[PDB]
């Protein structure tokens, strides 16, 4: 987005690629998108780049020198004058991209390019001056690294002190601090305040409790709502309807859900959503699950997964990484010796060499929960 000093217009719209190369130039050079490469509305011009040449973090933009010459042109002009090129190009200020609630006490924020927060990991106080959470909320007072970046330095994870609730938003503060957030280097451009973001809900986790049951966990209370087929919450779905909301993956294929009663979720509000598999399929290690993009398509998906006990809340969107399901059940327990046991594990399994087995199992008496037996050795 390039701000302008005066109201701007493009003579005929939409412009093409060829026109736009005569309207904006990049340093380093870029290739513009094949559809809607530039457009103007008031004092702002949006330029859509190609996915093969994205924003880098040390880039500058300027009015192309050819924008104000010749007669075979479609220049961007304010009133009747064509825009002129500044003596010095302008540096592009990155802005926050998305916010998401991957948990009831954790967020996740995306970035337009690689970035940096300094040479050391912040604390709650330092990151309280960077991010402004609109509500009466707090940052974690117990997490040692409440603000942190991932390996590629494109995602920022925040930890909260009070539960996230629908209606939350995030935006950077107005006054700068010592570390602040920058782009592409410790001495790169600083981030700026701008479009207040809205936090969208997504999946939190998922475990398999039987060979054919799965239980997803939601960051907040949610119901499944119907728009026109009904007018309110649902009660039970099929493979087709609960297959335009999410899917269960396995390698390159997909697992077949139940022909009926595939999706269940309360009408008064629940945090667990149950998915049932087909009678002839079973859960195995390495299975994944995610919310599909079709859940947000109101023109088609009549029944869809939404937060709060109403349709005025936000819908559910795909996670940045497919959630892998955790085994949550065991087959049987045997006493293969006076002091040795053997437990059937439903799937492929492994274990570390230096583990303390007292954190893997627990032996006790079914008659009252007292009188545990001592588990020793790896």
């Amino acid at each position: 987005k390039v701000t302008l000093s005066a109201t701007g217009t493009i003579t005929t719209t939409p412009a093409t690629v060829d026109d736009c190369n005569k309207i904006v130039t990049f340093t380093p050079a870029k290739t513009l998108a094949a559809t809607s490469p530039c457009s103007v509305a008031g004092t702002t011009l949006t330029v859509n780049l190609d996915k093969a040449t994205p924003y880098a973090g040390t880039d500058a933009v300027n009015i192309a020198a050819a924008n104000s010459l010749a007669a075979t042109t479609n220049p961007l002009k304010a009133g009747s004058l064509a825009f002129v090129a500044k003596a010095t190009a302008v540096t592009i200020d990155p802005n926050l991209y998305t916010a998401t609630a991957i948990d009831s006490l954790v967020y996740e924020v995306a970035l337009p390019a690689a970035s940096s927060v300094g040479s050391t990991a912040l604390t709650a106080a330092q990151c309280g001056a960077i991010l402004s959470l609109t509500g009466g909320r707090t940052i974690s007072s117990t997490v040692t690294a409440p603000c942190v970046l991932d390996t590629t330095k494109t995602l920022l994870t925040v930890s909260l002190g009070t539960a996230y609730a629908d209606g939350d938003t995030v935006t950077l503060q107005s006054t700068q601090a010592t570390p602040w957030l920058r782009a592409a280097s410790d001495t790169g451009p600083a981030y700026k305040v701008g479009s207040t973001l809205i936090v969208k809900p997504t999946i939190a986790s998922a475990k398999a409790t039987t060979a054919t049951t799965i239980e997803v966990t939601l960051p907040v209370t949610s119901v499944i709502w119907s728009t026109s087929g009904g007018a309110a919450v649902s009660t039970a779905l099929t493979a087709t309807e609960c297959g335009k909301i999410l899917s269960v993956k396995r390698g390159s294929g997909t697992v077949a859900l139940s022909a009926s009663g595939a999706c269940s979720l309360s009408s008064s509000g629940s945090t667990t959503l149950t998915v049932t598999l087909a009678s002839d399929q079973v859960f195995q290690a390495g299975d994944k699950i995610n919310i599909l993009a079709s859940n947000t398509d109101s023109a088609n998906t009549d029944k869809y997964l939404v937060a709060t006990t109403s349709s005025s809340g936000q819908a559910y969107i795909a996670r940045s990484s497919d959630v892998v399901i955790a085994p949550g059940f065991i087959n049987a327990a045997y006493a293969v010796g006076p002091n040795t046991l053997s437990v059937a594990l439903p799937v492929v399994s492994s274990i570390a060499t230096d583990n303390d087995c007292s954190t893997v199992v627990t032996v006790r008496a079914s008659a009252t929960p007292t009188t545990t037996r001592t588990v020793s050795g790896a």
